[PDB]
């Protein structure tokens, strides 16, 4: 990554081991649950390209997710292109070039130009626009590898209504609801798959309930 | 978070993994034991309003405790706005801007953004501020998550005073008693609930006995 | 803490979560055996007010001991008011309050109070007053929480002497003897609770052996 | 290894015990997995000659790949040697020497003969020449230990799509294939290996389907 | 402890988690074998009086032990003030003060104090003069709960020679061999010891034979 | 060990924790088994002589090793006095004194000593030149304690060609071979140690086969 070190100043350090492993773990035993996706963000700060291609090929196992995801790379990387077309032909000697799609994933950049990108004034962020392509492609796998509808999420006839709700929202976020179901799904979805006696009691609620107070009425 | 560095100056250093780690842990191990709350506060030292979604995001499991989080950020937020309503109209070059309540909760803020409002002279404390809502809301769920009253906790016939006292106490503190009663509880309701012999012998204390002087007793 | 950065000034560091864990996991171990106190002491050097209550917040467990020594803590709190009274009515603009015992405690003080006061020249070490506090409340709980007077380690008729040492002066430490019996115990009550024939040889090795002695003439 | 110190210079450090250790541990785990490359790569960052081969002698097992590894290593050494030969005859005194191959891969040079190269103005980056032979070497020995064919990989009549997609693009990176395989293997080979329930599906899905639209109509 | 910082100072240091955990586990471990010496010593690098004291009173069991110590402390402080007797009398205003006995052992003098000592040009080296009274006490243990003379450590008819050979230089490092029989042992009781056939064998070969040679004639 | 601060200057530091387990540890799970060797050389990376015999200090069990390791150690010091004797009699006031056999291997030398010759301008590196003597030791235990001559390791009828040839070469490298026996016993042994079916296809494949191609050749 690139850090401040304690003189302010911004410079190139190695992936740390223990990034390393903990990202690792992280997709071991987690796979594609949601949560994964801000643990990658916290773990590549600061990542070159270079940085983030190493976290992707640490991994061992989802090999269909890691394909899906190098397919919307090339995507981000073509439209890249596509708005932002390089002049061709030599480079003027000892001058910063201009970054292609594949230089941005790191397939056609070295690291110094990595760094050289990341740390111009003004800086071309090469590691923060690939990363973006690489959550792109993560939430995608996440959209995919969610097993459930939030449409058969209904609350058991002997399940507290607490353990529903964390199955509801869970699966909201996995099924990557837009802002309007994950504010609103409250007022609608949540209590029509409730259960009959929880239902009714929401139902008495009237509009406008918080989540709290729904919990505590069917408690 | 933002720290100072070895020679005294305040800059963004990345979110480590042994944060990270130990924050999903104490969710993992503890959910929302009132403990939970010190750990989270300790664990945010410095944090950005990034930083602090980070954490809140990294929770897998939960989800209606984190909606209830939202629903409670969303409060304060509209809170802080009806008390530091923003000039509408396009920044002026180059200035900093004032933190709407969106931008503390770091929805509509970018990192820059948030260190130039937490390190400014003086200061914008938006870290500080959001971690006062999310507390608020965390504290609101530990309440709700306790799930004995403070009126069921009494003394088992074969129950050491000790472990009694331990239950009491741990009650009061998840269901979020007032000063007045974690102060005077001792003088009350930890008589009332004690099992007949133990009360017998406390009562013949009289008024003012400490903590210890009780647990000696019924010792 | 406080601590000394690499070019010799005192500043504020976070409490790093390897601190925050060995202090949760030395209380789950260890309880209140005699050994916590020192793991305390030393887990919370350069702690201020805030860290110390940090720390004591994240016990789980215990919660009449953690009402023990709040009851403790309150109480010299209140002889250091009675010591150091403050003059009342508003601080001169821009200058260092004096703490009273709540600010020497955390609960009416600010983290950049704390810091002024134990950065100051001459300091206010407000972290190690608090500190000694907690340290009474500890010493007295250890004493409660010791099971077994030292009038009942006698050595068993078939255990090693080393064995039977090793309870008698682990519960003293405990039960926490004055120095005279720390340090005369072993002319005393150690050989009185001795077994009749490891009683015999100690009798006759006369006045003033060492423990060495005794254990090389009882083995 | 050669780092950035925090004023910006390079200069040597030990290899830390938690290097050392996360390689170790990624062999014994992993064997000769694909995802051990880019593990070498990320933990090697920096690394002398001296600290390569440190790293691959740590390594207790896998004794034949480790001889492949060394055959690979005078190969490249060799050709080195061929394209750059050094002038013999004794050195200007306190003058930088020539690296042959064998200064390299560490076998005829001193520690300070290596940072003399690498920190250069111009720098002779031996640390990164000898990493790529050893990568080339890891390399054929990823393929080597591969054990089945493309081919091979057929999906079972109750096997998930997405797990044969899994085993195949794991296959294909061991196997190593090139980069037309693996962007068309889409197109050809992985519909070809499908059972016939989803061959048929991807059948009429016709031409330029994406691997994300291929796995939505085979669930 | 003291230390340099990166700007070669010496200055005080907390103790770290890392060393506190790394002591206790070794005790808990070990015990008193004789390797605990050198894991002390090497833990307790630039340690203060204080450091020392906090490192033997995380020690929860062997409280045997422990007193023991704490005689031969008290041995060595006596010693130390008959040969360096202090002045009485008040001390000259801002003036270092010269260390008793017990004020080397940490009991009546201040952290301030210690690093005081410690850091003075010249410095009385309060740290290391305490380690070696440590030091002192801890081989006396390590030699008392050594439970097997050296004459007992004889090679079994069916026992390898290098299993005997271990067996008996552990036994001989316990016990506290003096030079001479550490060095010689060799060739007088390792001899003696041994079996009847690599006994026969090892009297053939004649004076002088290196243990290797020993170890080579009796495989 | 002394290393390089973040200003660029060598000074001492204390073994850290994490080396002091990651020796330990690698003794107690490898025993002598050859990369402990690279493992010993890595985690005592600027190792003074006093470092050097903490780390062997550290070792509880394998005392019939340690002894043949100290006379090792006593041989190449009495090497050292043979061809570089001190001249006797007062050391010039404030100057660096000559080291002898028994100040580089740390018994009659003081860390301050140690260190004035290894930071001394040219350096006399006492820790190398131990480290060194250590290191031929520990390469005489490793071949001692190798259980197998190479003769005797042969392909069984139903092992695959891959485990004969991990143990054919793990075998060489304890038993030491030198190089042309290393380089050439793909050639020679390896090919007759062969089971019979392989053997046949071995020898057809004439003169001058790579490993990878035998490997291949016997898949
Ligand atoms: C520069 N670059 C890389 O080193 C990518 C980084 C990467 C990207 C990604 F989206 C998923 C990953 F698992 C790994 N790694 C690989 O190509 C190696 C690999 C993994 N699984 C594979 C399965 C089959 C195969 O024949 C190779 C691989 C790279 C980076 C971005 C893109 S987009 C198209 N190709 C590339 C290549
Ligand atoms: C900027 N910001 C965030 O990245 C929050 C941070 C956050 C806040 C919180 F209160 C609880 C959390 F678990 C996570 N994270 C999410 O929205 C992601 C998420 C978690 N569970 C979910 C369940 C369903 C779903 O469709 C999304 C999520 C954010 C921060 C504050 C607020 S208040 C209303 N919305 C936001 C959004
Ligand atoms: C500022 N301050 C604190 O944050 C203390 C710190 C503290 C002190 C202590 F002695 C024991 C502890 F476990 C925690 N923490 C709490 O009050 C929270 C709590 C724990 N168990 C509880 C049981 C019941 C309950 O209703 C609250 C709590 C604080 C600090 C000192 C004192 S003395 C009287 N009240 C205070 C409050
Ligand atoms: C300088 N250098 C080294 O210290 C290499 C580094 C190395 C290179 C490698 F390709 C694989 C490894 F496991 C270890 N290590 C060894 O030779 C020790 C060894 C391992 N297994 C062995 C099996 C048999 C044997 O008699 C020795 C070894 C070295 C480095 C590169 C080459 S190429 C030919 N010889 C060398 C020697
Ligand atoms: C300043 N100082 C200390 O804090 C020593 C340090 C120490 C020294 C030692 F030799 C062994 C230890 F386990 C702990 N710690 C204790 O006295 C506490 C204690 C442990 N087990 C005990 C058993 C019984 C008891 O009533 C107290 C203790 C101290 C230091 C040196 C000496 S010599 C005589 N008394 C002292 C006291
Ligand atoms: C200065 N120095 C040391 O502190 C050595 C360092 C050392 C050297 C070594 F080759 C093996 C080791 F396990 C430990 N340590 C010991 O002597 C302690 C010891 C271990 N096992 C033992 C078995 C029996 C015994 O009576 C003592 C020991 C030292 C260092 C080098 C030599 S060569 C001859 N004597 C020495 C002494």
């Amino acid at each position: 990554p690139i850090v401040q070190n304690l003189q302010g100043q911004m410079v190139h350090q190695c992936i740390s081991p223990r990034t390393l492993n903990a990202w690792v773990k992280v997709v071991e035993e987690k796979a594609f649950s949601p949560e994964v996706i801000p643990m990658f963000s916290a773990l590549s700060c600061g990542a070159t390209p270079q940085d983030l291609n190493t976290m992707l090929n640490t991994v061992g196992g989802h090999q269909a997710a890691m394909q899906m995801l190098k397919e919307t790379i090339n995507e981000e990387a073509a439209e890249w292109d596509r708005l932002h077309p390089v002049h061709a032909g030599p480079i003027a000697p000892g001058q910063m070039r201009e970054p292609r799609g594949s230089d941005i994933a790191g397939t056609t950049s070295t690291l110094q130009e990595q760094i050289g990108w990341m740390t111009h004034n003004p800086p071309i962020p090469v590691g923060e626009i690939y990363k973006r392509w690489i959550i792109l492609g993560l939430n995608k796998i996440v959209r995919m590898y969610s097993p459930t509808s939030i449409l058969d999420i209904r609350q058991g006839p002997k399940e507290p209504f607490r353990d529903y709700v964390d199955r509801f929202y869970k699966t909201l976020r996995a099924e990557q609801a837009s802002q309007e179901v994950k504010n609103a799904a409250t007022e609608t979805l949540l209590v029509q798959n409730a259960n009959p006696d929880c239902k009714t009691i929401l139902k008495a609620l009237g509009p406008g309930a918080t989540l709290e107070e729904m919990m505590t009425a069917c408690q």
